[PDB]
C-alpha cells in the first residue's frame, strides 16, 4: 500500500479532468477501456490522446495503485522512440486514467501484416524496415541506459507514429521472444531484453511472421536448449541476419549492447543507395 507514495510522485504531472475531453474507444488494456480523446494544452493549444481507464467495477485498491505505479513508471521518459506519459487523471473521479499520445498507425505488428494487403499501408521498402529497427534500438539504448527492464520486447508492442517513427511500450505466444536464460532460471538483464531486440528485428524482416514457424510453443525451450535459432528470412541481407542472430548468442555476456546494434543498423542503413 504506497497511494500516499504514489500521489507524491505523479502530482506534477496531474491534470484538470475538464481539460480532457474523451472520444471513442480504441480498444481494450489492461485495466479497461482504452479511449481516444482531445486535450486542452497548458498554452492553449490542442493534442489528440490516447486515454488508459479503468473498468467501471470496483476494482480494488491494488488495481488502483498499480494503474498508478506504471504511470510513475513512465513519468521521466523523455525520447522520441519510447512512448510518453502525457499525464494523469486522479482526485476527480472513482477510477483514475493516464494521458498518452495518439498513435496514429497503432501497433507494429498488425500494420506489417496490413502491408501485405492492397487496401492498408502499401508494400514497406528495406530502408523503412531498417529504420523501424534503427528506431526500436534507440529507445532501447535510452531505456537500458536508465535501467529499465521491458521484459516483453516485441512488434505488437512497439508503437507507429503519424510521421511513421516507432516507439516503444508495452499494452500489458510470449515465450517466442523470451531469451533462453530467462526461460532457464528467472533471471532478466539488458541482454534478455537484447535478445527480444533480435527476434522483433525478425518480426520486421518477414513483415509479421510469428516466430520459429513448425515450433510449437511447449518445444521452444529445448528447441533453444540444443542451440537452434531462428532462419534467415529469405529476402533478408546477410549483413542483417549476422546482427540480428549476435542478439541470440547463448552467454548474454557476448550478444552486443543496443548502443552496438544501433550503430550497426544505422551503418547497413547507410550503406544502401
Ligand atoms: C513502463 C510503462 C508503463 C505503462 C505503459 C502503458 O500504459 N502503455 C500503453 C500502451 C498502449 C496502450 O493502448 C493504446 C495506446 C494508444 C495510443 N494511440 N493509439 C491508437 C493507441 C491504442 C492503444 C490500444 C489499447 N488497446 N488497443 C489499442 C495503453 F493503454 C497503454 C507503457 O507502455 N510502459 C512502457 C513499457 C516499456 C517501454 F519501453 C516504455 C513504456
Ligand atoms: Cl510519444
Ligand atoms: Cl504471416
Ligand atoms: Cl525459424
Amino acid at each position: 500500500s504506497h497511494m500516499e507514495e504514489l500521489q507524491n510522485k505523479l502530482e506534477d504531472v496531474v491534470i484538470d479532468r475538464n481539460l480532457l475531453i474523451l472520444g471513442k474507444i480504441l480498444g481494450e488494456g489492461e485495466f479497461g477501456s482504452v479511449m481516444e480523446g482531445n486535450l486542452k494544452q497548458e498554452d492553449g493549444t490542442s493534442l489528440k490522446v490516447a486515454v488508459k481507464t479503468m473498468k467501471l467495477d470496483n476494482s480494488s485498491q491494488r488495481e488502483i495503485e498499480e494503474f498508478l505505479s506504471e504511470a510513475a513508471c513512465m513519468k521521466d521518459f523523455s525520447h522520441p522512440n519510447v512512448i510518453r506519459l502525457l499525464g494523469v487523471c486522479i482526485e476527480g473521479i472513482p477510477k483514475p486514467m493516464v494521458i498518452l499520445p495518439f498513435m496514429k498507425y497503432g501497433d507494429l505488428h498488425t500494420y506489417l501484416l496490413y502491408s501485405r494487403l492492397e487496401t492498408g499501408p502499401k508494400h514497406i521498402p528495406l530502408q523503412t524496415l531498417l529504420k523501424f529497427m534503427v528506431d526500436i534500438a534507440l529507445g532501447m539504448e535510452y531505456l537500458s541506459n536508465r535501467n529499465f527492464l521491458h521484459r516483453d520486447l516485441a512488434a505488437r508492442n512497439c508503437m507507429l507514429r503519424d510521421d511513421m517513427t516507432v516507439c516503444v511500450a508495452d499494452f500489458g505466444m510470449p515465450v517466442k521472444w523470451i531469451a533462453i536464460e530467462s526461460l532457464a532460471d528467472r533471471v532478466y538483464t539488458s541482454k534478455s531484453d537484447v535478445w527480444a531486440f533480435g527476434v522483433t528485428m525478425w518480426e520486421i524482416a518477414t513483415r509479421g511472421m510469428t516466430p520459429y514457424p513448425g515450433v510449437q510453443n511447449h518445444e521452444m525451450y529445448d528447441y533453444l536448449l540444443h542451440g537452434h535459432r531462428l532462419k534467415q528470412p529469405e529476402d533478408c541481407l546477410d549483413e542483417l541476419y549476422e546482427i540480428m542472430y549476435s542478439c541470440w548468442r547463448t552467454d548474454p555476456l557476448d550478444r552486443p549492447t543496443f548502443s552496438v546494434l544501433r550503430l550497426q543498423l544505422e551503418k547497413l542503413l547507410e550503406s544502401l543507395p
